[PDB]
């Protein structure tokens, strides 16, 4: 057998026993309502500026508290899209630019013409307003293909932020130093709000304090409920026991739990983030009993059973592959009965064929090792992509969503062009990120190498071609937001979220998670 040694989670039992203080909540949850309606009549206030209100709902999104107000946020956002005034500077263009976009509103680049010279250049003059370069900053983020006259948006506010950075008042300083170690567009929703709370807005001197209190308070109450689903998965977890009846997989619910938190936050995605993380979870172990310990006759007997899908196969399973394999098959079966109640349990084959060609594309991986086969990058990506788990993960999101209907998953089982660039971007900077490690292990077919072969090119061009195919994935995510959307934007965005996932944790080449984790459900805003 393999030699291998993953450490023990970290964790430990923090988070097997959460009892809500039922007061609290209440308590918490009482003023936010007031708090609440506080905030709408701020957004329905009429006679505010464009400037104005674009900050508004600028603070309000970065404050992870716009969940509540989607409709009125929509409608202020649509309004201003048909009324498509192009306003003067710099910073409420770029602002206004990027908040249509991310919402959808295909609203035109051409906004950003006057602030450029003939060639389409940005005017240097402009090198000395910070708050116009961190707007067009974030704003060069969210691009797509027909927006190449912000090509340079990126390289131009850059270079000139970071050369600004060091004088700047607090927490604009911090702000601008955060942004560029990590733009917003890209990055973890709950993870980039309670960095906003605490470490900018709180300390900002013109801070709203209705919106602040409801921000800490909102942040501090759901982290109360993720608290409790971590609870409640910890024990589902333990009460399994693979870290005694199978040693060689690692226990990592904690982080999966986290992904799960990327994907969606809200409460109403509670149940969807329960199911969704005993998939991860599950999965999680299926890949170390291919990656790290299964024979290839054991592999190939496992694929067959899976693929057949029924108890009976069992028996023809070694005694180990048969505990994996049952769970697998229960787990699926609770999703059923879960389900039973709304009438939606005819939904859950979408996520077990997912999961039956996860399966076969892990034999292929393991076929192509024994074999060591280096394919060509076409015939990589083919096998490759299902690998990253990342289709299995996106039809898994949409079990727990009570919207969900056969139309969003059957539109989900023809890999549509948003659902496959996330999948790229998970798998190509995994690749770029784990080439030299897997290198080691002998590994011939991983991607940065067949890359290498295929094109003859060097580790550095395989590395480098790989990060445009990811640029051009974010450009293709960014578009499939646009509307007239394929499917409801609320099916849209776990997608969007795997993608940033996979951005957020390998921002540097393993946890990483820790203080992420940390901060989100162990410390709480101090208030
Ligand atoms: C696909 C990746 C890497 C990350 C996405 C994060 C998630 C949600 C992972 C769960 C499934 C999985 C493939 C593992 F746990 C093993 O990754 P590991 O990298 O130790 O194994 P391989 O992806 O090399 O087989
Ligand atoms: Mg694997
Ligand atoms: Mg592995
Ligand atoms: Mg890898």
């Amino acid at each position: 057998r393999p030699v291998a040694d993953f450490s023990p989670s970290l964790w430990g039992d923090q988070f097997l026993s959460f009892s809500i203080k039922n007061q609290v909540a209440e308590k918490y949850a009482k003023e936010i309502e007031a708090l609440k309606e506080q905030t709408r009549n701020m957004l329905l206030a009429t006679g505010m500026k464009l400037a104005d209100t674009l900050n508004l709902i600028d603070t309000i999104e970065r404050l992870g508290i716009s969940y509540h107000f989607e409709k009125e946020i929509d409608d202020i956002l649509d309004q201003i899209y048909n009324q498509n005034s192009n306003c003067n500077d710099l910073c409420t263009s770029a602002l206004q630019f990027r908040l249509l976009r991310q919402h959808g509103f295909n609203i035109s680049p051409e906004i950003f013409s006057k602030f450029q010279d003939e060639n389409g250049k940005f005017k240097e003059s402009l090198a000395s307003d910070v708050l116009g370069l961190l707007n067009l900053y974030e704003a060069s983020h969210v691009r797509t293909h027909a927006d190449d006259i912000l090509e340079d948006a990126l390289a131009f506010s850059t270079i000139h932020l970071e050369s600004a950075a060091p004088h700047l008042k607090s927490p604009l300083r911090e702000q601008v130093t955060h942004a560029l170690e990590q733009c917003l567009h890209k990055g973890v929703p709950r993870v980039e709000t309670r960095f906003f709370i605490s470490s900018i807005y709180d300390k900002e001197q013109s801070k709203n304090n209705v919106l602040l209190r409801f921000a800490k308070l909102d942040f501090n109450l759901l982290q109360m409920l993720h608290k409790q689903e971590l609870a409640q998965v910890s024990r589902w977890w333990k009460d399994l026991d693979f870290v005694t009846t199978l040693p060689y997989a690692r226990d990592r619910v904690v982080e999966c739990y986290f992904w799960t938190l990327g994907v969606y936050f809200e409460p109403q995605y509670s149940q969807a983030r329960v199911m969704l993380v005993k998939t991860i979870s599950m999965i999680s172990i299926v890949d170390d009993t291919f990656d790290a310990y299964g024979t290839v006759k054991e592999l190939e007997a496992y694929t067959d059973a899976i693929q057949r899908w029924d108890i009976n196969e069992i028996d023809r399973l070694p005694d180990y592959m048969k505990i994996s394999y049952k769970a697998i098959l229960d787990l699926y079966k609770d999703y059923e009965k879960e389900l039973s109640s709304a009438g939606r349990s005819h939904i859950v084959c979408h996520a077990i064929e997912r999961m039956k060609e996860i399966v076969r594309n892990y034999n292929v991986e393991s076929t192509w090792f024994i074999e060591g086969y280096t394919p060509p990058v076409s015939e990589y990506l083919s096998n490759a992509l299902a690998t990253t788990t990342y289709y299995l993960l996106a039809t898994t999101s949409y079990l727990g969503m009570k919207s969900a209907t056969e139309q969003d998953f059957e539109w989900l089982s023809k890999n549509p062009k948003i659902l496959e660039a996330s999948v790229i971007i998970c798998r190509v900077i995994d690749d770029t990120a784990t080439y030299e490690v897997e290198k080691s292990r002998g590994q011939i077919a991983t991607g940065i190498e067949c890359c290498m072969r295929d094109y003859g090119i060097s580790t550095k061009e395989a590395m480098a071609k790989f990060q445009n195919m990811a640029e051009t994935a974010w450009k293709d995510i960014n578009e499939g937001l646009l509307r007239p959307t394929p499917v409801s934007t609320e099916f849209l965005t776990p997608i969007l979220n795997l993608a940033r996932i996979i951005e957020v944790t390998y921002i540097h080449n393993e946890k990483v998670l820790k203080p992420h984790i940390i901060n989100l459900l162990v410390d709480s805003i101090k208030i």
